[PDB]
């Protein structure tokens, strides 16, 4: 099973990608990459999505201009095989929940990917990936 | 080629479906009925865009923050990589009732060209401001063609 949350944004929108596996009952952290939707946005998202062939695609709840990314991808995906679930954002003011979301994020991805260091060199900034990680981390969750 | 223009509502969808001989310049209206989408909107709104199975289909421009735009980014989705077009148009002054009425008036005047089958549709639907709507929707994305 490959689960495929993603936070979504024009200019700053990412995906992470899971491997469920329900023999063992363990998760695996495949890639959290980050997307430019600005051009031709449609295409952009059609390929982010079908690039792994997910089973399940978790979409953050979001008159912004996300919403139409929603509701593209529910239909691009309405006859598939791959079931499109909307979760709520994984206190405070907005502002303090990304920080909350980045303190998460780099205290709980060593468990799962191995790769900790390149996935920080190479991204700095930890907005959207940790977004996407704790989403698909949070739909697992009532999995197990 | 047929052609698929769709008035977006939710309690009050409606959809007209043409027929596009681009040989004889000619327009042929096929069908206009109201539908339903309370229950299960996607579902509804996939079957009532595939009956027909159309070449093209033609949205109405809704505004973000109506709760309409979903069900036009959910078909915009449902035919991406088709072989289907969704091309979005504007709306067909005023109150919304001078709106309605002048879309009416038109209709109730324009569809006998096309159709001859004014009466029973006049005698079937009672209220006429979405199928009016849908119906002009078609007229003014074909008047490009």
């Amino acid at each position: 099973m490959i689960i495929c949350s993603v936070d979504i944004g024009i200019k700053n929108p990412a995906y992470a990608i899971f491997n469920y596996d329900n023999t063992s009952n363990t998760i695996k952290l495949i890639a959290i990459e980050k997307s430019d939707w600005t051009k031709n946005w449609e295409r952009s998202v059609a390929r982010d999505l079908t690039r792994y062939n997910p089973d399940v695609v978790i979409l953050e709840k979001q008159a912004s201009p996300n919403s139409k990314i929603i509701y593209f991808i529910k239909g691009f995906f309405y006859n598939s095989n791959t079931k499109v679930i909307v979760r709520n954002p994984t206190g405070g003011s907005y502002r303090n929940r990304a920080a909350a979301s980045i303190d998460v994020f780099i205290q709980k991805i060593s468990e799962y990917t191995d790769y900790k260091n390149d996935i920080l060199n190479k991204y700095t900034k930890l907005d959207d990936i940790a977004n996407s990680f704790n989403l698909g981390l949070s739909y697992m969750e009532s999995l197990l």
